[PDB]
This record gives C-alpha cells, structure tokens and sequence, in this order.
C-alpha cells in the first residue's frame, strides 16, 4: 500500500554539514499534485527544499511506472550520535473531505435473503427473511421497517413493474396480476417506515427469484391495452401466443362510443419476435375526441376464405378385361360414371407392363394386338375438359 | 399474411352427391386451437365435418411449416352453373378480447424529443420540446402537462438516479447537483400534473444526452457517504482520482460525536474499478447509538514516510601516486580526511577485476609487465554505525 515517493526515497548524510536525500514521483501525477518532504529532529517541522534529478540516484522506481526523479541536500551544522531522523511526506495543498452523518436520516437497512418462491394453490406464496440480530428492542423492530417487492416478467425492464408493500414478511400473490402463459421475477427490499422518524436510503435489491405464472388458454388473444396521446391519435398493443398466428389472424377494430359503425384499424405492425409471445400495435386515428368519450375496442380475428366453385371436378370409373393373350381380346369397356351428363371428358387409357394414348370422349375403345405374355396391363381416367375444369380422376382397377 | 389452412385448401368436387377438401393447420397448434371449415353457399353457411388425413391431397404444406392435414366431406346434391361456392375457416371457440378505453383516464402524453445538453458558464441548461398539436385548445395544453428528468452518471444504473421536477421544457442543473470531473447522463419524459382529470401513463423517455460535469480538484476525493444498518454498523464508501493514488494514500476516520477523539476505521477496501475513478468501502462499528448519535466521518491523507538515522553514510576517497611503469610498484596514498574519527573505516582497495582495514596505505606483490593504471579504493563503517559503500576514486 506504499505511494511512489515513499518507497523511491533513500536520504544518506555526507557527514560535513549535509544531508542528501532522492525520490520521485509518478509521471502522470505530476500534473495532478505535487509533494513536500518533511524532515524531523526533535520539535522542528522543517520542509526540505527540493530539487529534481535526471535519474533517482539511490534506488530503482517501480517498473511499471516510470519515475520522476528528485534530488534534495538538507544542510545539517550539527549531528550526533542521538540526532534523530524521520523523514515523511505530505501534499503541499491540504486535501480531503469531511461529512457529518446524523445516525437517524441515513439509514440504509439490511436487505432481505433467504428468498423462496412456493405456489400453496391458485395463490403464489412470496417469502424472505430479514436480520436485524439482537437485542428484539435495538433502534429498529416490525416497525419502523416495511418491504417493496417488484414483479415483472423477465422481457420486462425492472424500470416499468409493479410493487407491493408489506409489513408481513411474505406476501401472497394471485392471479390477476399476471400474463398467463410466461416467465415472472420477483424482489424484495426493505423499506423505511413512511410513517416513521428514520430517514434514508431503502435497502439493497434482494437476489431475483423466478417462476411460471398460470397456464392460459393461448388461442386467445391477451394484454389488450390502449393509450391517447391526447391529439387525435390513440395507440392499442396487443399479444398473441406465437404458434397460434399460423392458425388464426388477428386485427383491431374500433367503434367510437358504443353506437358508430364498427372501424378496421390499420396498419398492424408485427413485432419481429423471437419470444414465445408476439406482440402486436396498431394506432388508430380519433378525429372529434369527446369530452367523455369512450371508445369500444376489440381484437377479432380476421376473415380468411376463398372461392372454390367448379369448375372443380375428379370422378373415379371402372374397365372390365375379360382376357390375357393367348385369344382373341378385343377392346376395353368403362363402367361408372357416375354420368355427368353435362360436359365432355377426354377419357385416358395406358397398357403393357409407362405406355399410353389420348382419346375423346367415348365408353370404349379398340386395341390393336398384343400376343405373347398377357393382355394385361391397362388402366383408365377421366379429366373434365372445354367449359369445365378439373383434374384427372385417380386410376383404376389394373397394375 | 394468411393462415396455413387457407393456404393449402383445396375443395375438389365429383358432381354426383358431395364434395371433398383438403386443408391443414401448424403442427405447432394442434395442442391449442380447432379450426372448422365452413361452406358458403347462399342463405346457408353449415360448418363442415373434416376429420384427420395422413397427407395433403392438393397441396404442398407452406414452405416455412410442417403440418397437419385434415380430409372433409361434404354431402351436396344440388348444383348449378350459377352456384357460388365460398369457404371460409374460423377457431370454433369465440376466442377473441374486448376493452373499454375511456379516453379521458387513458393518456399517454407525447414524450419529450429534440433532447439538447447545454453547457452554460456555471449552470448546466437542459433543453428539449413536445409536440403538442393544434388547435391551441386540444384537450392538454400547459397544463395538463408536467415533466421529470432523471439525471445520473454513466456507470450508475437508472434504477437508483436522481430525478426531477419541473412545468417548462428546460431546466437549469445547478451544480452541486453533480461530482466534479466524471461524465452523467440524462432522460426526460412527460406526466401528468397532479391537477389534472386526464389519468394515464407517464410518455416513453426522451433519449440519453451525455456530457461531462465540472472540473474539480481531482486530487482530491469525492463522494463520500455513509449508511447506518440500523444495527451496530456504518458502511463509507469514497472515490479517488485514480491516478492519485500513485503520489497519496487516504483512510477513513470517525468521531462519534465531534467533542470524541478519531478513530481510524479499518480495513480499507478499494474496488477495482473499471474506470478513471477508483472506489473505497470500510465499515466501522457503533456503541449504542444515542437516539440523536451524530457521527462524523472524514477522509484524511494516511501518513508516509519512513525513519533514516546515521547509521546511513556514503564519500569519495583519492589517492596520490608514487608512479607507473617500472619505478616504484609498491604500496599506495590516501587522503581527504575528510575526518570522522568517531567509527570504524574499513577502507577497500582492488587491482583484481581486498578488504582493508583502518588503515591508510596498503602494499602489493606487483608484477613489473605493462604500465601500473588503473587502481580504485572505497569508504565505509562496520560495527555500531552502517552505510552504502562509496563511490571508487581518481581511476
Ligand atoms: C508544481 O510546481 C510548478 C511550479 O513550481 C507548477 O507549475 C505546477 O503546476 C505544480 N504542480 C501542481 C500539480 O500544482
Ligand atoms: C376439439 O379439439 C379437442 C382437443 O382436445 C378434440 O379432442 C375434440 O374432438 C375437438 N372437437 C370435436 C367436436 O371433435
């Protein structure tokens, strides 16, 4: 804990009159303060003149540093052998600070510890211990101290969450108070009575302590709030839980008091978001602000839909194959239909064993020869065509 | 945006009897919500019936997702040219959220903005405005408008700042509001005056605006506080220039009561800290504390210095020569005297690169090759007095 011009110092006597001693200081406090040696025989005080070297002629400065050097010659008529030396050091300005502390107005109390977080049932049981040793009657007791705790959930900063007050060395949390389907932290500190003398600082932060709040229906939409920014604009936000917004998609509508037709806003903006909720803010203009006005707003989901008509068409129709090879077989026949009626078909036959032809819309068609192996294979479809459209019927009977 | 039911809805149809479609839902939402499908036709809707298929039938599912394919049927004799065929997928729970805002008690103001950090000679000026809108009567004005700035040095945390108060849109920070040399940070945001029937939230804060205080002393520290644990402690805490603590040292003392006699409060802890400040912590101890017990801390320079005597000598010492080369090559002279005939003298003579005693003159062997040059002595005391070994002479 030795300072630079403390240790760098060695004072060796020339045994005439003088007395030279050599020291230094660190090279960028210089610039910030600058130092006076004492020398001390008996009563006298005596600040010594000094004078600065190019190099510390007695000793090494510590590396790290590097050194300013001093060189100082105390002139001495007289020694003894009972003169009495001690040399010390002191800033030429007298610098330090001085406060006066009322006991009373600057109490800081001890924190809380031993934290716990235990569910009992539907309610949240919130507890910490508190040391005030003994004696049970030494300057504080259940009063004058009181506790604040602040909830908030982790995506939360601590700056904007709510608080509780008690003088119960546990309190009971209930739904209610909180967000459904996420992560909740909780601290304590210890408070000074408002209602009391003792003045000053509350106590440190207690250690977090984190939980799950109750489970939630998650298809709904929560943490419905609207704020007005009291010209002509207000600003609702919203969450969802993030794996429903593949499922189902939500806007905000308004009515300006609970009569107006009922308004769409937009735009809504997505928040980008990684978390397990995604939330949601659309600002609505509010042109004619009433006095008292109360608007009405509601997250609905919006409408998805399309038109299908047809125009849409598939069916399904059986051959009938009453041979393979080695005979004579002739053609191939279609049973159902399933008769449309209506409109026309482009019937589709395919045969060998990858092998096919197009043909109109006819119950039958002819086939050319095939001989050895089996008349097999040959299977069959039917695709709406002209005014209608559709796609091809699935295949039938045969490989 | 569209949900991946309607993306991969596909409704084909066999004319004769009914229609088939084919859709999906996330695989993420099969826990939580059923959608149904509805048919849209005419005067009718009617929710189909769909039950769960191994696969898409007519659709790829959405790039990004994996999921669940459901199969429905749907038993529909009647057809037409002019049919319009429409569906629609909707949760079949009424899940959806409704809120009542009165405007009134609902307000959150414009946040302060075009946040300015102004230096003047002594004070520090504090700008900013808000819009505010037309016409001049809007529902708030100056009033029902009021504003907090909170102020703090960069390396604090904003939970513990100083904040406050003002109806204008610039403050003037006193100094003496803020340590000296050391760079403090500033927000503001806009509120609700107490007087007002709008109730809401506090606007957002206005950004930070840095700058850095006045220049102090810097030698000395500042900062100092004290804390009373309410039991039988008090907890100090100081800060020093950092680069001081190289030419001082500091140590915290107490006197309860002024008329009591200092005590030195120990030990002194210092924190790293990351910074051009380095901090301190020591906490001491209290008797009963009296009800009114006043306390009074101080930082003072520790003492430093260390004790010499002599006991601590150095000199020089010449000698005077008979010759070099090949004329008298035996002993040596020393002068100067220089007398102080009060101690041992152990005087040290070398030609080798020997220890002497009293003595003034010592002889040698010689060689007579080359010239004599050069030749060195030393002066010091042994016994009851001691010093550093002087420096050789005339060589
Ligand atoms: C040290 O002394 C010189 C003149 O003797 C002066 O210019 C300088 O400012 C002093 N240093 C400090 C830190 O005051
Ligand atoms: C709705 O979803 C639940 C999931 O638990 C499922 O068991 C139920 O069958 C669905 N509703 C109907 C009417 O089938």
């Amino acid at each position: 804990e030795e300072t630079v011009p403390l240790k760098t110092l060695e004072c060796y006597n020339d045994y005439t009159n003088r007395i030279i001693c050599s020291w230094a200081d660190t090279e960028d406090a210089q610039g910030l303060i600058n130092m006076t040696l004492l020398y001390h025989q008996l009563d006298k005080i005596q600040s010594v003149s000094c004078e600065l070297s190019e190099k510390l002629m007695w000793s090494e400065c510590p590396s790290s540093h590097r050194c300013v050097p001093r060189r100082c010659v105390i002139p001495y008529t007289r020694f003894s052998n009972g003169d009495n030396d001690y040399y010390s050091f002191q800033p030429d300005r007298d610098l330090g600070i001085q406060l006066m502390v009322p006991l009373a107005q600057h109490v800081q109390p001890p924190p809380p510890k031993d934290i716990h977080i235990s569910p009992s049932g539907d309610h949240f049981l919130l507890e910490w211990s508190v040391s005030l040793g003994d004696s049970q009657v030494s300057w504080l007791s259940s009063k004058d101290i009181e506790f604040e705790v602040a909830y908030k959930r982790l995506q939360d900063s601590w700056e904007d969450a709510s608080s509780l007050h008690t003088s119960n060395f546990q309190v009971n949390l209930e739904p209610k108070l909180f967000l459904p389907n996420s992560i909740y932290a909780a601290r304590v500190r210890t408070r000074l009575s408002a209602g009391s003398s003792l003045s000053g600082r509350p106590s440190r932060w207690s250690p977090e302590v984190h939980w799950d709040s109750q489970p939630g229906d998650k298809a709904q939409p929560q943490n419905l709030q609207c704020f007005f920014d009291g010209i002509q604009s207000l600003h609702c936000s919203w969450e969802v839980w993030t794996q429903t917004t593949g499922s189902v998609s939500f806007g905000l509508f308004y009515r300006p008091s609970p009569a107006a037709p009922e308004e769409k806003c937009s735009p809504v903006v997505k928040e980008p978001q990684a978390s397990v909720y995604t939330r949601y803010r659309c600002s609505l203009p509010v042109p004619e602000p009433s006095a008292h006005s109360q608007y009405t707003v509601s997250v609905k989901h919006l409408e998805q839909g399309k038109f299908i008509m047809s125009y849409y068409h598939i069916q399904m129709e059986p051959p009938i194959l009453q041979q393979t090879a080695n005979a004579a077989s002739y053609s191939l026949h279609w049973e159902t239909q399933k008769i449309p009626k209506y409109i026309d078909h482009t019937f589709q036959v395919q045969y060998k064993k990858s092998k096919t032809e197009n043909l109109g819309r006819v119950n039958s068609m002819d086939l050319p020869q095939l001989e050895p192996d089996t008349s097999y294979c040959a299977r069959v479809r039917v695709k709406p065509i002209s005014d209608y459209d559709g796609i091809w019927s699935e295949w039938s009977n045969e490989y």
